[PDB]
Protein backbone atom coordinates (compact mmCIF):
# COMPACT_ATOMS: atom_id res chain seq x y z
CA UNK A 1 0.00 0.00 0.00
CA UNK A 2 2.81 2.51 1.28
CA UNK A 3 4.54 1.81 3.77
CA UNK A 4 3.18 0.00 6.64
CA UNK A 5 4.07 -2.11 9.59
CA UNK A 6 3.70 -5.03 7.09
CA UNK A 7 4.16 -6.15 4.40
CA UNK A 8 1.32 -6.30 1.15
CA UNK A 9 1.30 -9.97 0.60
CA UNK A 10 -2.23 -9.72 -1.16
CA UNK A 11 -0.68 -9.10 -4.79
CA UNK A 12 -0.02 -5.19 -4.82
CA UNK A 13 0.19 -2.89 -7.16
CA UNK A 14 3.62 -2.65 -6.51
CA UNK A 15 5.96 -3.65 -3.59
CA UNK A 16 5.78 -1.82 -0.67
CA UNK A 17 4.61 -2.29 3.02
CA UNK A 18 1.25 -1.24 4.50
CA UNK A 19 -1.15 -0.95 7.41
Amino acid sequence: GSDGPIIEFFNPNGVMHYG
